[PDB]
């Protein structure tokens, strides 16, 4: 079995950014969600063969996660706050499309979505 090549965290091609929303993000959305009690699923991309999950990239085609979104921010990879709030989207949505109400993962993701939600609501202005 093999797992696809991980999401880009950086491309040469891409104009870059550090606006004082992505630096929110970085240091207190992505921080905040990084270190809570459900993070560790979701802090590197998931790992089909060692799951023995065989049709999860059947199924999902645009992968994302927290370790891609640090090492994105990390890098100015983004030019905008939306691209970032869309890649936590992105791997939310992951979950919720691949598993089923009331699993844990499930249960997991959405305790994840409900901190993020409360952070980014106070995103600066
Ligand atoms: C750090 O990477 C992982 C480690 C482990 C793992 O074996 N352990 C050791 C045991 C440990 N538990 C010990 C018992 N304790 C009560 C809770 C913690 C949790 C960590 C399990 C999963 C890991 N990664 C992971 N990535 C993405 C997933 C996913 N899993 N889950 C839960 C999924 C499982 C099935 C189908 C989909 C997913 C999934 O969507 N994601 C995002």
């Amino acid at each position: 079995s093999t797992n696809p090549p991980p999401p880009e965290t950086s491309n040469p091609n891409k104009p870059k950014r550090q606006t004082n929303q992505l630096q929110y993000l970085l240091r207190v959305v992505l921080k905040t969600l990084w270190k809570h009690q459900f993070a560790w699923p979701f802090q590197q991309p998931v790992d089909a063969v060692k799951l023995n999950l065989p049709d999860y990239y059947k199924i999902i085609k645009t992968p994302m996660d927290m370790g891609t979104i640090k090492k994105r921010l990390e890098n100015n990879y983004y030019w905008n706050a939306q691209e970032c709030i869309q890649d936590f989207n992105t791997m939310f949505t992951n979950c919720y499309i691949y598993n089923k109400p009331g699993d844990d993962i499930v249960l997991m993701a959405e305790a994840l979505e409900k901190l993020f939600l409360q952070k980014i609501n106070e995103l600066p202005t």
